[PDB]
């Protein structure tokens, strides 16, 4: 009940919020059905519309107009936003040329340069290029401050998932927000875009910025607008607010465009109707932008100009049915669109089974357009599971498809020609930033970045500690002329041991066996410096990763490659090497086929035994350092060690082997050489973050050998190629991969064929940036470089994408 008999005079888009049944006058009253009687007529003028025009300058003040253009309209904070152009001759502010802004130029009574973030629905990245002529106001904050070239969403590349990670620093599946439609089976509730759940507050986790600055004594302005309220008049009321005394006046303002999105769905991303809105979009920014030089703010506000995501070419035609597949569709619940998420329809039905509906899904039609996964077994870079709103069973649509249960679905609901949702990485979904102002810098363009890093940015902007969050703050320091954020490297928890020989070779009872047993002071010294390290600053050449966490590791050297080896774990947590681009392959000779060799370094009690392997069926074994990169025939024998040893499903060998004996070559010599470091990562809980032993679920089996989930490269190289990796003077070059370490290749449909038309391309699609790994192990990497930190956090945030320009 709300009791609408109150009144919102003198009260027009108040900052704190009324208590029911009392009526309310804040910019949300519309989307609970509360505003006051005479919120209309009072919040909402319209007379004259939004301009001055010669006639009215100077005029006598009439307060039903919607803004004023007479003499008083100044110090009242109201005037129409180009009154002082049409009225005492000034320019709009896109005609002025750019000049830099070395320091805020503010008026007195201001603490700090305020954040105004003007965030666009659905502005695709190529936009700010293919739109440059008809957005002058855009293209001057482009062209004066800072840019991306784009910027990533978070998946799914959803409107609220995306906002939310916006103000929160936060993946979807830690705010939980996971889609645009939830159902969450612990309140037995369901989650929609139209009506009144969402503004329920146990949705919506973590702590949003505007949070986040009230609790720091930080006032913050609205960030949500009712749709029905004109943009014009979101822009008066921010520029009203921001003449309010120094007291009540808030810092922090987000205004809001429901455009390009919503015609972009109706014409398709580049439709010929597009035009218009991004016209539109560009005379709203000019309107602040014009209203801030009125208010002597222009050369004092941070703008930040962001999008949620962007736009794809979609129609009803390229929808794959479900009911093409699956017999039992009628039990099922689908999420449809963009993304797929399968559940019961009824917990009731014990006869209900995701095996046979992920079967049923999988590789079915030769051309299908989405693919199906547990939810754990999705791309790691996605970081979309740890959530119970995620439904266990989720299907990753291909760009400009859609998914839906049955067709009935599709034409009882063609209207419409574009949509987004798709996978993050899909050059259609990138967005877009901008930040101009004092504390950003001058015609400066900077990489591409997630917008997962922003909230450490507008909280550093606003003097804020940002609450915890998944950005790695520091990483976007080059953005800002100031307020950067100095982190310092994490300690290292553990610090390892460097065993020497202490066991002989009878000791073992591994139940392995190698071909090895023949034979100079010579060369027996030069081994015995191998062992002691003396290649290592060829093998390690960013320092050895610090390991952030209590446990009990070796760190083991070799002529070819060092490793630190877990003694919980019976492997390596890390093994690094470098292949030069003149590295030759070689294969594994036939006399070591099956060769496995005890480290007299580390004790049998901890170390992996070849009778396991033996036992399980399911599980065979790999090598962390390839024996094919060997630098000699018997160099190669280290390779063959028992702490080099890893459990590898054969399936999974097939793809291992390939990345060893081809990939890592042809990556040598493309890059001019590079440092590999490899290693396992245990997810069993799929949180992205290292598990502890006791989480473990898998062994090899009747052993102690823990079955990793996933296993990671992390492949560096000099981004100046002139240069050889190991011979770098400048910034460095690097991709990633997690990949899902399964005992089938399901997941790729072409996989009966040569390795050659499939890995690559699953790695690629398994991509990520060396912190994905970072959280996984509990290592810290880069530790010791002639880089700075700030710039070694930004390489650490870089995902290579495999996506073309
Ligand atoms: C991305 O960044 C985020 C933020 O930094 C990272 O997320 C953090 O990760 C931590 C570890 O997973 C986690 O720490 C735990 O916090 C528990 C208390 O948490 C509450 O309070 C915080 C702070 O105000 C709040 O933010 C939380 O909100 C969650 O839950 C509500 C819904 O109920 C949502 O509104 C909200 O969206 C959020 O959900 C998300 O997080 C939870 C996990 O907290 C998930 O379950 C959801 O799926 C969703 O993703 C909370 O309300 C604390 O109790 C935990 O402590 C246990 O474990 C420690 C280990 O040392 C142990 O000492 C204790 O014994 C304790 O165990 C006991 O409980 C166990 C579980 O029931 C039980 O089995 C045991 O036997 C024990 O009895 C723990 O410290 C932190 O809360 C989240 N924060 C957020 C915001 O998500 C995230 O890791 C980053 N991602 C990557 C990839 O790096
Ligand atoms: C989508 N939308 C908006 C704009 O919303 C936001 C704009 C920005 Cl710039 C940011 C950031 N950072 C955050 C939000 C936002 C506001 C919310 O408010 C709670 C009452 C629900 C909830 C989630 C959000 F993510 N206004 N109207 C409308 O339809
Ligand atoms: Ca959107
Ligand atoms: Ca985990
Ligand atoms: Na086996
Ligand atoms: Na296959
Ligand atoms: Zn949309």
């Amino acid at each position: 009940w709300t009791a609408t008999s109150g009144s919102c005079k003198g009260r027009c888009f108040e900052l704190q919020e009324v208590g029911p049944p009392d009526c309310r006058c804040d910019n949300l009253c519309k989307s609970y059905s509360s505003c006051c009687h005479d919120f209309d007529e009072l919040c909402l003028k319209t007379a004259r519309g939004w301009e001055c025009t010669k006639d009215r300058c100077g005029e006598v003040r009439n307060e039903e107009n919607a803004c004023h253009c007479s003499e008083d309209c100044l110090s009242r904070g109201d005037c129409c936003t180009n009154y002082q152009v049409v009225c005492k001759g000034e320019s709009h502010w896109v005609d002025d040329d750019c000049e830099e802004i070395k320091v805020p130029e503010c008026p007195a009574g201001f603490v700090r340069p305020p954040l105004i973030i003007f965030s666009v629905d659905g502005f695709r990245a190529s936009y700010m290029k293919k739109g440059s002529k008809v957005m002058p106001n855009i293209e001057k904050l482009r062209s004066c401050g800072t840019h991306a070239p784009y910027m990533r969403p978070v998946y799914p590349t959803k409107t609220f998932p995306n906002l939310y990670t916006l103000a929160t620093g936060l993946y979807p599946e830690s705010h939980g927000i996971v889609g645009n439609s939830m159902y969450d089976p612990v309140f037995d509730a369901s989650f929609h875009l139209r009506g009144r759940e969402k503004f329920n507050h146990r949705w919506w986790g973590g702590q949003p910025l505007w949070i986040t600055a009230t609790k720091q004594g930080v006032r913050a302005g609205t960030f949500f607008w009712s749709v029905s309220i004109p943009h014009e008049r979101r822009i008066l009321t921010i520029l009203q607010w921001l003449s309010l005394p120094d007291n009540e006046r808030p810092s922090v303002y987000a205004f809001y465009s429901e455009q390009p999105d919503f015609s972009g769905h109706k014409y398709g991303p580049f439709g010929p109707e597009m035009t218009n809105p991004l016209r539109e979009i560009d005379k709203t920014v000019g309107q602040l932008m014009d209203g801030l030089k009125q208010l002597r703010l222009h050369r004092c506000v941070n703008v930040i100009f962001v999008g949620d995501h962007g736009m794809e070419d979609v129609t009803c035609d390229r929808t794959e049915f479900l009911s093409n597949y699956l017999t039992n569709v009628d039990d099922i619940t689908l999420v449809p669109g963009t993304l797929g998420r399968i559940r019961a329809k009824s917990i009731n039905n014990s006869k209900y089974d995701p095996k046979t509906i992920i079967a049923a899904l999988t590789c079915k039609k030769p051309d299908q357009h989405f693919k199906p996964y547990m939810k754990q077994h999705l791309p790691k870079r996605l970081h979309y599971a740890n959530n119970r709103r995620i439904e266990d069973i989720h299907l990753l649509v291909d760009r400009r498809w859609h998914v839906a249960r049955k067709p009935l679905d599709v034409y009882k609901k063609c209207f419409f020609q574009g949509d987004h949702g798709f996978d993050n990485k899909v050059n259609s979904m990138q967005t877009v930033f901008v930040g101009y102002g004092p504390t950003f810098k001058y015609r400066t363009k900077v990489p591409p970045f997630e917008n997962i890093e922003l909230y450490n940015v507008m909280c550093d902007l606003l003097g804020l500690k940002p609450a915890p969050n998944n950005g790695t703050h520091g990483s976007l320091n080059h953005l800002l002329r100031t307020n950067t954020f100095r982190p310092t490297m994490p300690d290292e928890v553990s610090r390892p041991n460097y065993p020497g020989i202490m066991y002989l070779q009878s000791e073992f009872d591994l139940g392995c066996t190698c071909d090895d047993k023949v034979e100079n002071k010579l060369e027996e010294l030069n081994k015995r410096l191998h062992t002691k390290g003396s290649t290592k600053e060829r093998h390690l050449l960013y320092g050895r990763p610090a390991v952030l966490y209590r446990t009990s590791y070796d760190i083991l050297y070799h002529t070819d490659f060092e490793s630190g080896y877990s003694e919980i774990f019976l492997m390596p947590l890390w093994t690094s090497y470098t292949i030069s681009k003149q590295a030759e392959v070689s294969s594994i000779p036939e006399h070591l086929t099956n060769c496995v060799r005890p480290d007299v370094r580390v004790s049998p009690g901890f170390s992996q035994n070849c009778l396991a392997y033996k036992n399980d069926k399911q599980m065979s074994y790999g090598f962390l350092f390839p024996p094919y990169l060997s630098s000699s025939p018997e160099a190669k024998y280290d390779a063959f060690l028992v702490t080099n040893m890893v459990p590898m499903y054969p399936a999974f060998k097939r793809v291992w082997a390939y990345f060893q004996r081809v990939l890592v070559k042809k990556y040598a010599s493309e890059r001019n050489g590079v440092n590999v470091i490899s290693g396992p990562i245990f997810d069993y809980n799929y949180d992205g973050l290292r598990d502890t032993e006791d989480e473990i679920k898998q062994y090899v089996e009747g052993s102690s050998i823990p079955v990793p989930t996933h296993y990671y490269s992390i492949i560096t190289s000099c981004l100046d190629f002139t240069q050889p990796a190991d011979k770098c003077d400048g910034p460095l070059s690097v991709s990633s991969f997690i990949l899902p370490h399964r005992p089938d290749n399901d997941e790729s449909c072409n996989s009966s064929e040569d390795e050659s038309k499939w890995v690559e391309e699953l790695m690629k699609m398994h991509t990520a940036r060396v912190r994905d790994i970072e959280h996984l192990t509990g290592l810290d990497f880069y530790r010791k470089t002639s880089r700075s930190y700030s710039e070694i956090l930004t390489l650490k945030t870089y995902l290579h994408t495999y996506e073309s320009e």
